[PDB]
């Protein structure tokens, strides 16, 4: 994969956000993973959702660095959203919600899934310590 520069335009919850790309803004969604919902009526406000936002909303406003990640199938959804690994200052934002309980790994769609299986060792981590989502 290759990564490339983005710049935070705005946080809008834990697995969505709002970039300046390649010039142009774009929302992106965070690739293989699920946050709990904040907005959607049809879900309501779920539980560990605001948490799953501050979490991803510091990480990423903090940040002297983003880069976005796009894997090797489709780079957008059909709302037209922007598919891929997000690194803030070299961390991987998708990563570290799962290992801290804040996302369970979801929409698994190949083939892009480069990072599955690291990204599920770090959820059955957050699991066997029983944290927030697995609590
Ligand atoms: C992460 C991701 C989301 N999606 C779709 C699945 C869901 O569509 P539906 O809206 O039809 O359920 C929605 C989940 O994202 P949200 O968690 O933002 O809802 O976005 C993809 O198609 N591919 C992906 O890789
Ligand atoms: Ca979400």
């Amino acid at each position: 994969l290759h990564k490339e520069p983005a710049t935070l335009i705005k946080a809008i919850d834990g697995d969505t956000c709002k970039l300046m790309y390649k010039g142009q803004p774009m929302t992106f969604r965070l690739l293989l993973v699920d946050t709990p919902e904040t907005k959607h009526p049809k879900k309501g406000v779920e539980k560990y959702g605001p948490e799953a936002s501050a979490f991803t909303k510091k990480m990423v406003e903090n940040a002297k660095k983003i880069e976005v990640e796009f894997d090797k199938g489709q780079r957008t959804d059909k709302y037209g959203r922007g598919l891929a690994y997000i690194y803030a200052d070299g961390k991987m934002v998708n990563e570290a919600l799962v290992r801290q309980g804040l996302a369970k790994v979801a929409y698994v769609y190949k083939p892009n899934n480069t990072h599955e299986q690291h990204l599920r060792k770090s959820e059955a981590q957050a699991k066997k310590e029983k944290l927030n989502i697995w609590s």
